[PDB]
């Protein structure tokens, strides 16, 4: 249910997660009803209640919830731009 993951940034003024999240530091936002994410000054809490990517082989991509337009997207270590390999997604 959710995660966290430490403040990996060394400046206590920001807030970075897997290879596609990376804004500064400002406060804590919770949408509606689509994603939510806390900047803790000393973890980061995030959690996800839409649909999750499913079809997706776990090779090594990541997944991310875009809270632009409640989506699911889903990037790549070694690529923070391109999509991995996606199929569909299920509740």
């Amino acid at each position: 249910q959710c995660y966290f993951i430490p403040n990996q940034s060394l400046k206590p003024n920001e807030c970075q997660d897997l290879k596609g999240v990376s804004h500064p530091l400002n406060s804590v936002w919770k949408t509606k009803d689509c994603e939510e994410c806390t900047c803790g000054q000393d973890a980061i809490s995030c959690c996800n209640t839409a649909a999750i990517p499913t079809g997706y082989d776990t090779n090594k991509c990541q997944k991310i919830l875009n809270k632009k337009t409640c989506t699911y997207t889903v990037v790549e270590k070694k690529d923070p731009g391109k999509t991995c390999d996606v199929t569909g997604w299920v509740l």
